Order: structure tokens, then C-alpha cells, then sequence
């Protein structure tokens, strides 16, 4: 439903997916944007996927930092956050454009962006430390706001999870599987992507490849799919996803989809594990 | 409508038509196309729309533009002052017509023209008028004729043409075109019809084969499309050498707008003489 999703069809059935995430990420800026994270069109109260025990002091609760995807939103977590309850509190945060109402308000930059993240999260969680939590573009985002935090709310997490990260250095497995990747996007829609949505992860792609200087100081958890999404010529070098430094490496079954499809339990399990390491 | 008519109305209000000019040829190489002439998925064929006394006197054709909110309505004032002098016929632009193939090339859409045109006119001399886009498509589509078809046009009328090096003026005046373009709306512009606008326009902006040897009728506005400071030269349309030059009453727009009648006596003059 629309021509940017047709376009985007044929552009992943042509193998040039890559190209059409440019035309987005230039088509994106002629969106109504907001310049202020108070400027931001939607309330962007987290959502309370699981609940950890009664019993509740000093205790981290994790934040699943919504991901890029134009067939994301609510959804993207429910699988996952099932394996937290009664272990974890989960609170799923949305990524700013992504909304209906009238549509919402695209950010003007990043920062943006993740100040009304921050602001959102900083509420919601009170005095409890926080653990953030990606996936792919999510946590290339889950890192950024880590560091937006630290720096400009003066509130470091006490560490992030990163699933299935491919950062600015790693990015020749993204190129490789770039059909699969767009096919991914198709088979994962529960109903057509919208235009306004396809626009709104053209504009977080575009922000994600340009210059990020930050490092956040929260310790990293990095979860690795053990499954090549598709074809890899050897010589390569390692098509697995990558993290500079990470605090723990957990490997766990699936593909850079699958792991989080059929495979969330051992995603909780890694995160468990974990967390009970670093708070003890 | 769709999400590039809204898009593209932001862009004219952050006076940044270029730029979403070639948001809309990039993504145009997205939408099905035709590779071959015979391939178009529409129909060409011209359409009548005035007609000369009832001997070898020229025809004139209507070269369609590119512009998304044109089709059918763009040669209907102009072809009335035609009405018993001249054969008037207009043939579309392939792309714009479910919805139409774009061309892979401009090549493969001058020869689908070139081909509706030859089978139109028969054995009539044929004489090409295209206004502003539509004027660069009349000379590309000329050349090709010559070239390709072996049979070049008797002339050409190009009114306002800004060809590349001499663009100074229209994109300096971008807003108001696409300001035009959007007061000219008989119906929202449609996604499809501007991405068929932006690939045309990065077609002409191409680099192109060379020069027709038919004849040329420069037609120029007289009056300037927006504010132009004295001192940066003639905001004028332009074109090497023409065969004559004539000034009509209006602007870019208003030339064709109000000020038709001036362009086609304009026309039957040169006819005239060149016959
Ligand atoms: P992921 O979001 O599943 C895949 C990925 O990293 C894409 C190609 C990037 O656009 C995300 C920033
Ligand atoms: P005209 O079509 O009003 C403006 C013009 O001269 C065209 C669009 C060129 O700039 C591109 C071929
Ligand atoms: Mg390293």
C-alpha cells in the first residue's frame, strides 16, 4: 500500500537494496521533522513486557531499544520478553517516527531522537539501573543512546546488550546478504510497510552510517547469530557479527533472524547469565 | 494522493526542487520499464486537435513535457489559434499513461514517438513544437528522426528552452516552477507521473548525441519568471543560432498560459516563410 513499498519490492527483487536504503534516506528529509526531544509528536512511554520478581532493590531492569525495521514496532520484543518474566523487569522503548495518529514527526538528527529515548526511560525506570537491548539496527542503537545518556543525562547504563550488531567497520556481510536481508523485511511483515515508515528507516540508516564519536563506558554483552544467512565465501574472513571490545561473547543458535524468531530463549538465557556476572 | 506529491510539495516550500528532482530519477530506475520501442505498453498514437484547410504544407506536432501535472490539457489553448491553418497534432510522452512503462533510455522513448509520428503524419512534412522540457524533447526527438529514422523534420519550434549551460536562470527560478506546477494541478500529480518527470529530466541532463539540421524557431518569453538582478546577464530562453527569434507577451508560464495566440501567430509566420 503505496509506491514506496513497490519500489522497495522491486529494488530487493532487482538485488539493490542497498541503493533504494539511499533514495529513503534522501526522500526522508522532506518529512515534517521535530528539532526538540519535547517537540516529539508521540509519547514514547515504555511498555512493560515482563515483570521480575516481587521480592526489587538495586536490581537492573532491561529496556529492548526498538529496532529500525520498517515491519517493527510493538511486536519485536513479545518473544523474547516472555523468557524475562519473573526474572527481569522488560520495558520495550519506541523509536521516535514510527507512529500513527497523522503520521508522526520524523527526528531532525539522532541525538534528538535519543534524548526523547532518555528522557522517556530515565521516568520509567526510576532509581533502578538500567541494562539496554538490541537487535541489528537496534542495537547500533542501544549502543548510541547508551553514550547520550552517559553524556548529556549524566545516567551511564550498567551495560547494553547487543544482538546481531554489523557497526560502520563489519559491514561486508550486510552487503553480501543484502537479498536476504530485504526478503527478511518482506517475510517479516505482518501487514504492508507503510510509506512513512519506510522513510523513517531510511532517515535512522543514514544516521546510523554517519560520524559517531562517542563510546559509551557501559559494559557490552555481544550475542552472535551461529547460522550464515545466506552464501559466504570463506576468504572473506568471519561474516559474524562484531562489537570492538566487548565485556562477554555469547554465540547462540539461529540465523541473524532466526535467533530472535525461534530462538529467544537462548538469547534470555546469554542476558541472564550475564547480568547475574556483572552484579555479583 | 501519495507520499512523493507530499513530499515534493515540502521540498518546493524548503526551495529545494533540484533536490527532490533527483530524489525522483533515483528512484525512478525502481518502476518496470521498456527497453525496446516496440515494448512500450501504451499506445502513441497522436491526437488531432486542430485542423488545417481542406499539397505538402507542414503539420505541426505537439511534443509533450515532462512536467507531472501536463498530458492531454497541455496544447489545447495553443492548438485553437491553429483551428484552419495548420494540421495540429500532440503526441504523448511515453511513461505518463495499471500504470505505464518508463523508458529505459531516452532513445527508446524518441523511437517510440518517432514511430506514432511517421505513421500520423504520412507523407506531411512535419514540423515539432515543444514548450520549456518539452522544447528539449522536440531537438532530441528531431535528431533522432534525422539519425534513426532517416527522416529529419522540415522544423522546430522551441518555446522557452533553457538547454544545459544556459540553465542559470530556471534553476535560480526553481520555486516558481515548482510553484507552477502545483497551481497548475487539475488533479493531485500522481507518485507514478513524477517519477516519470525526474527520470525525463535526468535523461535531458545526459550528455546527448548532437544537433538536428532542421530549422529552428526560438520562441521567448518576455517577461521574467522571478527576481533577476541586471548585472547577472539575460535570464532569457536560449538556443544556438536559430533559424528566427521571436518575443511573445508573459513569462515562462503565461506565454502558454495567456498569451497562446502570440505564440501560434508567431508560428504561422515562420511557417510561411521557411515554406
Ligand atoms: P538489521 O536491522 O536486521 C540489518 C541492518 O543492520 C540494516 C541493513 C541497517 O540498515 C540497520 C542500521
Ligand atoms: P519547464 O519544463 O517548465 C522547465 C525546464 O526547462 C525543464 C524541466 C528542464 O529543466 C529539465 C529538462
Ligand atoms: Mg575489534
Amino acid at each position: 500500500a503505496g509506491m514506496f513499498r513497490a519500489l522497495f519490492r522491486q529494488a530487493v527483487e532487482d538485488d539493490r537494496y542497498g541503493e533504494f536504503l539511499d533514495v529513503l534516506a534522501e526522500a526522508s528529509a522532506f518529512r515534517p521533522q521535530f528539532a526538540s526531544p519535547e517537540a516529539c509528536s508521540e509519547r514514547l512511554d515504555p511498555v512493560l513486557l515482563a515483570g521480575g520478581p516481587t521480592d526489587a532493590e538495586g536490581r537492573a531492569v532491561l529496556v529492548g531499544c526498538t529496532g529500525t525495521a520498517a515491519n517493527g514496532g510493538p511486536h519485536e520484543f513479545l518473544r523474547l520478553s516472555t523468557s524475562f518474566q519473573e526474572e527481569r523487569d522488560f520495558l520495550a522503548v519506541p523509536l521516535p517516527g514510527y507512529g500513527t495518529g497523522g503520521t508522526a514527526l520524523l527526528p531532525a538528527d539522532l541525538d534528538t531522537a535519543l534524548d526523547a529515548q532518555a528522557r522517556a526511560i530515565l521516568r520509567a525506570a526510576g532509581d533502578a539501573p538500567v541494562v539496554l537491548l538490541g537487535h541489528s539496527g537496534g542495537a547500533l542503537l542501544a549502543h548510541e543512546l547508551a553514550f547520550r545518556l552517559e553524556r548529556a543525562h549524566g545516567a551511564p547504563p550498567a551495560g547494553i546488550v547487543l544482538v546481531d550488531p554489523y557497526p560502520p567497520g563489519h559491514q561486508e556481510p550486510i552487503e553480501v546478504w543484502s537479498r536476504q536481508l530485504g526478503e527478511g523485511l518482506f517475510a517479516g511483515e505482518l501487514e504492508p510497510m507503510s510509506d512513512a515508515r519506510l522513510l523513517a528507516m531510511g532517515r535512522y540508516a543514514r544516521f546510523l552510517a554517519g560520524p559517531r564519536p562517542g563510546r559509551s563506558s557501559a559494559p557490552v554483552l555481544l550475542v552472535r547469530a551461529s547460522e550464515p544467512l545466506g552464501d559466504w565465501q570463506e576468504e572473506r574472513g568471519d561474516w559474524r557479527a562484531h562489537w570492538d571490545l566487548p565485556h562477554t561473547v555469547a554465540d547462540v543458535p539461529g540465523d541473524h533472524f532466526t535467533m530472535m524468531r525461534d530462538h529467544a530463549p537462548a538469547v534470555a538465557e546469554a542476558v541472564l547469565s550475564w547480568l547475574d556476572a556483572i552484579e555479583g
